[PDB]
């Protein structure tokens, strides 16, 4: 709970944002796509193909309560798998870093935008904080240190 949780969409740029907000706080930074990859042994997109989503997240929610392990604060990319979160708000402090829908489609129909409004609902029931990620990566930052400060 001074773990600085950076959740949103897959494709929102996270991982990214997370990698320079650790560089700038001198703090590690862990993502957990990147652990899940490396213990599943399968690449995000394979299980996304092969398992399916519910399943990422799945993965995700379980290393959660293994990251309470964490002895120092961290910045912790991580919510891919919000659907089956519930409160990752007792891990830390978690920022949300809410992008458009049709942003987010170009990174990356009817049915998706359902889905989309019916999880950015999980993410800011989940977010303690919330970073407008519209600027880009810097101005993402910004938003974070300020909230900081």
């Amino acid at each position: 709970m001074q773990h600085l949780v950076l959740i949103g969409f897959m494709g929102s740029g996270k991982s990214s944002l997370a990698q320079e907000l650790g560089l700038a706080l001198k703090l590690e930074v862990l993502d957990t796509d990147m652990i899940i990859s490396e213990r599943v042994g399968l690449s995000v997109r394979e299980i996304f193909e092969e398992l399916g989503e519910d399943n990422f997240a799945m993965f995700e929610k379980n290393l959660i309560d293994e990251l309470k392990t964490l002895k120092t604060p961290h910045v912790i990319s991580t919510g891919g798998g919000i659907v089956m979160h519930e409160n990752l708000k007792g891990l830390g402090t978690t920022f949300y870093l809410k992008m458009d829908f049709e942003t987010l489609i170009k990174r990356l129909l009817t049915q998706a935008k359902e889905l989309f409004e019916k999880r950015q609902a999980l993410y800011e029931k989940n977010a303690s904080f919330i970073i407008d990620a519209r600027g880009g990566l810097n101005n993402s930052l910004k938003q974070v240190l300020q909230f900081i400060a």
